[PDB]
């Protein structure tokens, strides 16, 4: 089945690799000539693509790697496979503008299933994509047409495996039974400090087979044969996710193969040569041999044509007989939602009192009904995040259909699987937990905003109010962390009604991820309009109430300060203050609005302001400016009822008003 | 060895928790009335402290309840104990300022040794402490002076197992064979949501022997004397750590025992009644029976009393027989640092060019000749973060003396382990990694802050100057990330004596953690003496470079930008542009200082002001002010040698001296 053409093969990969990184002065030469051999087997016999159709072919199998140092393995392959990624973009590894950066970039790269340079990551979200597949597939397919039905497949290293994430994520796929999940581990022996010996020596085989997976061992991971066989039984075991271990040499050919000092920089002119020697490779550098783009050719690009279209008349006839079924699942891959999100959202009156995680529980079952494509669920808080989708089902191996999904305690795991699901396509995903623990799982919304996936993070009791809680579960400084994040939108909304709001925004927001942050007391509903209040949100700040004539001066706030800011307006009037009124739910989506605009809502000219949110001013003083006074909490909180931590740390009509007059 | 006492000890335990959460109104009775016979046996038979001494003894086995939600238990425990814990104190649950608090909070509660509200995080540092324990054992004891010699004791729910860090801290214990750690695991078969059956069903037990743990099943979670059989074995065991599994019946006694309902909310009035009448219990609320204050006393109080007197006489001994050693152990416990830090440190010339990365480097091999309490790792980034102590060997099972340790890619059981071993005492910990990946231990960096530990964070590769690695290994909102964080310090240096003199502040700040924030590239020593940089750190910040005379204006700089603003300085007095340059390496410590001395170093009347720093301008307008511009970077980076990001980004003389003009 393998012959000296494949093995050519995998010396074409190493080498266009190890020369790539040379030419770079740049990258990671172990993995590659490590992990060229299963890397070639799967690609060439078992990763079920199209490249001639890009990324656009909804069916196809999804390759993470998840190890992302071994990028230029990545591009090897891709090129070689057939990828828009050429011979001269090898010859630009990690160059200024290059499609071919030293980590690999979803959206940079025809071909890159996801961005995986943070460790962990990218096997978590291949978890994700594997849990799409699981339950489009119980959604939409039919007697006679799997139009949902591939592999995920993750290559990960020591690295990921000692994650914590990636621990998540095993055993949430494990006890999911993603039997179309398989993990190849190049199992080396090193990680970048030295041996593994010295850091990480658990029997990981059998950690996973307590998780649920099904574990093989190759023992010679350059027997290509041996490690096809592996993949074959890891496909036939569909009950269970499977993890393959390769057994493989670091930097095969160097002088310091089998070392950490192959890890991370370039073998250097004769550690090139010397594995070429090796490999008794002697073509020049950046060379495809004939034979191997034919191998290529009639393993993979021909075959991947093949299955495309076959799937395509599949899907002809699929859609002659299910037609509302094919048209829902072409809605799920395209984004489609009803124009009538507005009248679908809950709307609040003046005189309601509702906690925003409490409005956005009920947005969340509005939207169930009329959204086909919405799911998601809660870190082991969806009963206080209020985050159940009522009615709806239970994500289980025996109901992928079911649309709550139960992450259990793992905030970053689950928000992987959220990057996961979004990367695959096919539905809206919201995630949610405790705004606090937000932390562990921030470099997960860091990818969600770099991959520009539309994520929604429902992060609830989010401030001091929590109260009896104390301090470890009250937020401070969280905004600030989000916030300043690149590509993100956050939502604090102060009402109902903003909540409703920023929920249609998160669900028209397609290119960066949306987070809503809530509140686990009451909160009164804002004295106006519903149609100011949709229109405000979607512009990210703007006045709930003006100044009868000329302003005194204004107050903005988020959130549950808002309910506060009206509050001391009326407390200021009484002394001859009449001041403006400013909600600013989303900073950024403010941001985003026209000067014209952004001064109708904060005056320029207009200097006695005061800003009010529950967590640090950090970041404020934008706002405040050199003449504001900033309320807010730079400090840990305390374990008291709710609203004697509000009135101690400040979160008070009374403090606002004093304020201003001093 | 166990009798009717015991069970009546038993259910004293659940009844004060049920009742000082019914008279709270709030709190989480499940894990009190599940897991007090394992904590009343461990207590009672296993737990070698003394309360009459609070936690002074430093030689104490160390409890820590991971599972923090139980805290009512541990309050109950602590009352019954002897610790500065009274009955009125259980009638303050949950009220403000009560010492009795929601989650505990170490510093709050005699008794209480972590703050452990946030799960996986308690038994990730109980992992800490049980490594700092084997660390000082092999360091200082003696024949005959088993000077540190005790156990580590953490209490967890199915909670804290899902959690990833709590992954990373097993794979590494078990690694390390930490024979003296104990995990008491009161496995109920639920969590918060629900049925642990609907999203944790793994094989815990395997997945901890996969560790390297010795895994023990208590099947009947309630028979005293099996639990206490299991505690024997676990210590017997003394090659690996030992979880013990307790399978145990959550809110035993309530007719919503074994569901989630008893997880989190008072049990009400007829619960409390109905749970009493299960314990067939009469006694009034609040009322420990004189039979259990007189067990309490004879298992637990007597017993610590005679073990803590005779540690203190062979410690007399080994004081005598090792003055030198038995000063270095009091000197560890005691943080003493020599007055010469500042000549210990390096010092770099005017013409010198280093990053701060392998400053700091200089200054651990430097300092850890003098300073015999340091220890430290890296999370498998040494090699990069430049974090390795030469010389001073690896820390390892077979020499546990070694003083480098090797945490492996596991960032945030790092975090916590540091935690750990600072709170245990008697050395003074660094961990490293890159800055990017704060994100995956900001949650620890939350919990060092709030129990008020120095731990020193070294984060290497702190700006998009990295380059080639491109936008997920470089830093923008990372330093807002951890800033925003109360009651933390952090250092940006902007050379080797900036680098220097924030290691010798981190050394001498006791009472928070301490952020250094480092450089891959060189960086030029900045043109003063190395007195004044010192006097400058020290002070968070400090004009590098004065005008002239007049001030046309001010820029203001942080660790590498700071050279750019000297470059920028003498282009623009080019111009007839005479500005001042400060650095501001910790905006914490800069504004502790004086207001008299902030004035001076950023006058209130110079409006003319830039601020410049690589990563997000969020937070700038503070120092920025009204009229001033703010040269910073609101976006993800890119894949390309460094000096292009970097003039791509704009941080360049161009730009900035561009930027002042208009
Ligand atoms: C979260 C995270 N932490 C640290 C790094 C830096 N890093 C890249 S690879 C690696 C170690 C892993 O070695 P392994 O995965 O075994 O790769 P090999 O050297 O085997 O190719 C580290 C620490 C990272 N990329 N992401
Ligand atoms: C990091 C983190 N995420 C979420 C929570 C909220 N929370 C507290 S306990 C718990 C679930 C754990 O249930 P278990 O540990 O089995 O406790 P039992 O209900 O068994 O007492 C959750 C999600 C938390 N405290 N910390
Ligand atoms: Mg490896
Ligand atoms: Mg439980």
């Amino acid at each position: 089945p393998y012959d000296q053409v494949d093995q050519l093969g995998v010396n074409t990969l190493r080498t266009l690799s190890i020369d790539a990184i040379q030419r770079a002065n740049s990258g990671h030469p172990g993995l590659p000539m490590g992990a060229a051999p299963m890397a070639y087997v799967l690609w060439t016999r078992h990763l079920k693509i199209n490249p001639k159709t890009h990324m656009n072919w909804v069916n196809r199998d999804r390759f993470v790697l998840s190890a992302g140092h071994g990028s230029a393995l990545l591009y090897s392959l891709a090129h070689l496979a057939g990828y828009d990624v050429s011979m001269d973009d090898l010859k630009n590894f990690r160059e200024w503008k290059s499609n071919t950066p030293g980590h690999p970039e979803y959206g940079c790269t025809d071909g890159v299933e996801a961005t995986t340079g943070p460790l962990g990551q990218g096997i978590s979200m291949a978890v994700g994509m594997a849990m799409a597949e699981a339950h489009l597939g119980k959604k939409f397919n039919r007697e006679g047409y799997p139009v949902m039905d591939h592999y995920t497949y993750a290559l990960i290293g020591d690295g990921d495996l000692m994650e914590g994430v990636a621990s998540e994520a095993a055993s949430l796929a494990g006890h999911l039974k993603l039997g179309k999940l398989i993990a190849l581990y190049d199992s080396n022996g090193i990680s970048l400090d030295g041996k593994t010996s010295a850091s990480f020596t658990e029997n990981v085989g059998a950690r996973f087979e307590a998780y649920g997976w099904q574990y093989i061992l190759v023992e010679d991971g350059f027997n290509l044969e041996e490690i096809d066989k592996a993949i074959v039984q890891a496909k036939a075991e569909s009950d269970k996710p499977t993890i393959i271990e390769i057994k493989t040499t670091i930097g095969y050919g160097s002088e310091n193969q089998g070392t950490h000092k192959v890890h991370g920089s370039p073998l250097g002119e004769e550690g090139v040569a010397h594995a070429k020697e090796v490999y008794n490779w002697n073509y020049p550098p950046f060379t495809v041999p004939e034979e191997v783009s034919q191998r290529f050719k009639e393993c993979l690009q021909d075959k991947g044509v093949k299955a495309e279209n076959k799937w395509n008349e599949m899907f002809e006839a699929y859609k002659k007989e299910y037609s509302d079924l094919a048209q829902k699942f072409s809605d799920g891959f395209s984004n489609k939602v009803p124009n009538t999100l507005g009248d679908i959202l809950p709307q609040y009156g003046e005189d309601d009192s509702i906690a925003t995680r409490a409005a956005s529980q009920k947005a969340i079952n509005a939207l169930a009904k009329e959204v086909s494509s919405l799911w998601g669920g809660a870190a082991d808080l969806a009963s206080s995040n209020k985050t159940v989708i009522a009615g709806e089902g239970d994500f289980q191996p025996e109901s992928y259909e079911g649309r709550n999904i139960w992450f259990g305690v793992r905030e970053f795991g689950m928000a992987c699987a959220m990057n996961g699901i979004m990367l695959h396509g096919g539905t809206r995903i919201f995630g949610s937990t405790f705004f606090v623990f937000s932390d562990y799982l921030k470099a997960a919304i860091r990818l969600s905003a770099i991959q520009k996936l539309p994520v929604i993070y429902v992060l609830t009791h989010d401030s001091v109010a929590v109260g009896k809680d104390g301090p470890t579960h009250e937020p401070i400084e969280q905004l600030a962390s989000l916030r300043t994040i690149p590509n993100v939108q956050v939502f604090r909304p102060a009402d109902g009604n903003e909540t409703s709001a920023a929920w249609k925004v998160a669900l028209e927001t397609l290119d960066k991820p949306t987070i809503l942050v809530l509140s686990r007391q009451n909160l009164d509903t804002l004295p106006i309009s519903k149609e100011k209040v949709f229109d405000g949100v979607e512009k990210g700040g703007y006045v709930v109430q003006g100044a009868e004539n000329e302003a005194d001066g204004i107050l903005i706030a988020t959130g549950s300060e808002v309910g506060l800011a009206l509050k001391a307006k009326e407390e200021l009037q009484k002394k001859g203050k009449d001041v403006i009124v400013v909600s600013l739910p989303s900073w950024e989506r403010f941001e985003a609005q026209s000067e014209e605009y952004k001064n109708t809502v904060i005056p320029p000219e207009l200097k006695k302001r005061m800003t009010i949110e529950a967590g640090t001013t950090y970041g404020w003083a934008k706002y405040a400016g050199d003449h504001g006074v900033m309320i807010g909490i730079d400090e840990f909180g305390m374990s008291a009822p709710s609203d004697i931590v509000l009135r101690e740390l400040g979160m008070s009509v009374e403090n606002i008003v004093d304020k201003y007059l001093e």
